């Protein structure tokens, strides 16, 4: 049982990548709430570049959903090897 070592090995590095998927969701939303600004001054005709800004701010949003996903699916594989580990402990 190298096979315990492995297990809080596994389980830490699972924990690391879910709390890196929560900060990129949260990086993501923040973004959302700027494309909406963004969008609200250039339908008040105050920013005549307020749609570009919101499409940048859409590309960060969709590219930290993207970052989230993929570190999650790394928290789902290490959470599987940890449990494999922790039945043979
Ligand atoms: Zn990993």
């Amino acid at each position: 049982a190298q096979h315990y070592a492995q297990a809080i090995h596994h389980e830490g590095l699972a924990r690391h990548h879910t709390t890196v998927a929560e900060d990129h969701r949260q990086t993501a939303n923040l973004h959302d709430n700027r494309i909406k600004a963004a969008k609200a001054r250039y339908n008040a005709g105050l920013d005549p570049n307020g749609l570009t800004s919101a499409q940048k701010h859409q590309i960060e949003r969709d590219h930290h959903l993207s970052l989230a996903a993929q570190a999650e699916r790394h928290a789902a594989t290490h959470n599987r090897e940890a449990a494999y580990h922790r039945l043979h402990s």
